[PDB]
């Protein structure tokens, strides 16, 4: 027996308000006048009078969309504070000029008309707004020490970020960046790109400000999208404030306006300057025409040092030729380092100090080249975006490895002079370090060639892909270091006070890469290399075995060993199957975005002059009418998008509320005109 | 203090032709006829 009763209980009107506020919902011109009337004469009934569900008269009479019962209202006196912002979220443009023609409240303090209108998209209102001298606030600097912005955080933080995210979505809104900005794509490419940094800041409210950030992204990838011309299309694309726009796309990371087909055209025809109509040839022609020119790669590199401007030598400047140069002096080199670990150009291999072979002296000019060319790039082009790429930390490599291999190599020519077998070398020889360091040297050059991926159109968003689950791989490898930790130390822990010598063990040999492994778990690296090299299961069973006849240690060891081994494989990796699974089926929606994005960003790399030289032969030694033009454009998109938007804003519900308003009001005529 | 005004404006028509185009799209046979005979 639960009693059920109201327990905030809400003072009622009398019953002459009730009369009033009836009136004015059914709708009456006069029975409202006269109800009027007797609250003026009489003071039967309160003009301020409001229902309980938060309705006044002047509320009911905007939902009513009757401008005759709000003009009587607007006539009489009724309280007119916050009642525009009704009628403009309700979206009906009489109403919101008659009441700009002159509690309890559903809206925050901090919204302001334009505020509203902005926010609820709708062109009419926006307009007839700004022309009626409205501002909005300037949200300030994302990193704020001032008083102004600290002490009302500190005051009230919730209607600080309130009125922080409401001002964005104002600003953000399509209609208010082709009405009130002069440039509205640069408009759009700055608001997506504040909104994307401040998402990450203000991390509670991040979906919010990435929804915004993708609807700046999509508005200027829409305006875009109205290019009738290819000479509308070059303009908007050069406008500098050659293709500076799309360099500032790129720099704002606007992968849906670079994606889009007219300008990934211009590009294409941009990158086949000297192939009218690449994709019309078969693909063995293809093939062949691509293996003469990368063949040619002495020449046309010679024929631009001694005739920069001749027939030839204007045949490497154009950018699929460049890339096709610098892409067979790339598998020349890797050629070389291929060739330099043979028998046929190595011998003498007992000298503590050898002069460099052919080969090695070969590979110089491209080691300088690579080396000079990354050195031009911290240079030229700038320094704050050289460390912006991540593909130069493993050039950096590269070249540090270089130069080590060089500068060990010449020491080793310089302090050791004769002959000695290699079985007694020290350990730290500097030619064994120079050896080695080359190889890992190798090793990256030879990997270096993933960057190239993004060319062809069939492995770049493959690559795409591998980058979204390295990114959880480098995730999965903090769990599985922290369980390596934990269990190597507790394995060496155990297994530390049964260490053998490398002289009593056979064959000399201390560690796990025996014939017979031991050792495994005596100290801590050999511990960590052991639980390591169990992943592949290249760590047999007996390494858990002690000389002595302590089999409850034993037993414990094993059991840490079978531990370990069912965490690290059958619990981790097949997390990490299902995470990378799960993270290739969010990606495979936009795969083809991202590829042509990284695409345009490495073909715009081929358009400039700087680096046309391969890296073999690098180391030899008015405005106004611009404006006005784009200006035009602007005015023609502008008005095309805002006129495909504004009749797809026509729906099925909006036109069925039209036509039954449209209805209600011929038939109240009609009767009228009877009556 | 971000000021917002119309920066592409837009010629608008006179009042004259405003009388045209609402008669035009309420619907009426006889403003639209006066109206045009009044244009010639
Ligand atoms: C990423 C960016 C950085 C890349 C690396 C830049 C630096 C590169 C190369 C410089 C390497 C150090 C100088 C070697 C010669 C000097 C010397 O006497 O060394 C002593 C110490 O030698 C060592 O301890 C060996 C260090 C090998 C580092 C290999 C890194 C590979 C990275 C692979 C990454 C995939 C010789 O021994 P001793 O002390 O005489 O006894
Ligand atoms: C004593 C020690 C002995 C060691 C012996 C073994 C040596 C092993 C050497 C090889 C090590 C691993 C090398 C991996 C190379 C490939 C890296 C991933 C490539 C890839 O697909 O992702 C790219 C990132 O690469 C990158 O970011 C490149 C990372 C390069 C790291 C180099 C470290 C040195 C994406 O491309 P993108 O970066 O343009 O994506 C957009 C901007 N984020
Ligand atoms: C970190 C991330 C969270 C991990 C949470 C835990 C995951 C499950 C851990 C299971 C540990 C099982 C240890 C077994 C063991 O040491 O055996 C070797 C030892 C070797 O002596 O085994 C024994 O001593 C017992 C012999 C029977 C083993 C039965 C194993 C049943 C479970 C199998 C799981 C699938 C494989
Ligand atoms: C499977 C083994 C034998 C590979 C050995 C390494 C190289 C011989 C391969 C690996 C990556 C390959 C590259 C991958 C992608 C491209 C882009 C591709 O570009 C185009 O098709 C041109 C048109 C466009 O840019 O879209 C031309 C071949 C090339 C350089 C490939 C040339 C041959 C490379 C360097
Ligand atoms: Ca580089
Ligand atoms: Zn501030």
């Amino acid at each position: 027996r639960i009693p059920l009763q109201i327990v905030r209980a809400e003072t009622e009107l009398s019953a002459e308000e009730k009369a009033f506020l009836n009136a004015v919902e059914k709708g009456d011109y006069a029975t409202v006048k006269q109800a009027l009337q007797e609250a003026e004469i009489y003071y039967n009934v309160n003009i301020n009078c409001m229902d309980p569900l938060g309705r006044s008269a002047l509320l009911i009479a905007i939902e009513n969309e009757n401008l005759e019962i709000m003009e009587l209202l607007l006539n009489h006196s009724v309280y007119v504070g916050d009642a525009l912002l009704y009628a403009i979220r309700k979206e009906v443009v009489g109403a919101v000029e008659l009441l700009l023609s002159y509690q309890f409240s559903e809206f925050t303090p901090d919204i302001t008309p334009i505020m509203l209108a902005a926010h609820t998209n709708n062109y009419e209102i926006i307009k007839l707004l700004v022309q009626k001298r409205v501002t909005i606030p300037r949200p300030h600097q994302i990193r704020c020490n001032c008083v102004e912005c600290v002490s009302s955080s500190e005051v009230d933080s919730l209607r600080h970020s309130r009125s922080r995210l409401n001002i964005y979505k104002a600003l953000a809104s399509p209609s208010l960046i082709a009405l009130s900005s002069e440039d509205p794509i640069l408009t759009a490419f700055r608001l997506g790109w504040e909104l994307k940094e401040l998402s990450k800041v203000e991390n509670e409210f991040k979906a919010e400000y990435e929804e915004l950030s993708q609807q700046c992204k999509l508005f200027a990838k829409d305006l875009l999208d109205q290019a009738r011309s290819s000479r509308e299309l070059e303009i908007i694309l050069n406008h500098r404030d050659d293709l500076a726009k799309l360099k500032v796309a790129i720099k704002y990371h606007q992968k849906e306006f670079v994606a889009q087909p007219n300008c990934q055209q211009l590009l294409a025809t941009l990158w086949y300057d000297g192939f009218p109509g690449w994709r019309r040839k078969h693909w063995v022609v293809k093939l062949l025409t691509c293996m003469t020119i990368g063949f040619l790669f002495p020449m046309l590199s010679i024929a631009y040092l001694i005739s920069p401007r001749s027939n030839l030598g204007l045949f490497i400047k154009k950018p699929f030729i460049k890339f096709i140069c610098h892409t067979a002096s790339y598998l020349t080199f890797l050629f070389m380092l291929l060739l330099a670990s043979q028998h046929i150009v190595r011998t003498d291999l007992h000298v503590q100090g050898p002069p460099p072979t052919v080969v090695e002296w070969m590979i110089l000019p491209w080691v300088l080249g690579f080396i000079w060319g990354e050195i031009k790039e911290m240079w030229d082009g700038g320094f704050t975006e050289y460390i912006h790429d991540w593909w130069n930390l493993m050039d950096f490599a590269m070249n540090s490895l270089y130069l080590a291999t060089i500068s060990l190599k010449i020491v080793a020519y310089v302090k050791y002079n004769g002959s000695r077998p290699r079985e007694e070398w020290e350990m730290w020889h500097p030619t064994l370090i120079a050896e080695a360091l080359f190889a890992i040297s190798n090793i990256l050059s030879s990997l270096r060639l993933i960057s190239l991926f993004t060319a062809n159109s069939h492995l770049g968003p493959l690559q795409i892909s591998l980058g979204r689950m390295l990114l959880d791989i480098l995730k999965f490898l903090f769990i599985y270091c922290l369980v390596l930790l934990a269990f190597a130390n507790g394995l060496n822990q155990l297994y530390f006070y049964y260490e053998t010598r490398a002289i009593d063990e056979p064959n000399n040999c201390k560690g796990i890469r025996c014939e017979k492994q031991n050792n495994a778990f005596s100290t801590l690296f050999e511990t960590l290399q052991s639980l390591f090299w169990s992943v592949f299961g290249l760590l047999n069973l007996y390494v858990t075995n002690v000389k002595a006849r302590h089999e409850f240690t034993e037993f414990v060891g094993a059991t840490m060993f079978g531990t370990y081994n069912v965490i690290s494989l059958v619990v981790l990796l097949n997390m990490l199957i299902a995470m990378m699974n799960n993270s290739y089926q969010l990606i495979a929606d936009h795969a083809d975005i991202e590829w042509k994005f990284a695409r345009t960003k490495l073909w715009m790399s081929y358009f400039d002059e700087g680096g046309t030289l391969p890296p073999p032969f690098n180391i030899i030694p008015d405005s106004l009418i611009q404006n006005q033009h784009y200006q035009e454009v602007i005015r023609n998109l502008v008005k095309r998008y805002v006129a495909a938007m504004i009749r797809n804003s026509k729906t099925h519900e909006g036109l069925t509320e039209e036509n039954f308003k449209e209805l209600k009001q011929d038939i109240s005529s009609f009767r009228y005109e009877v009556l």
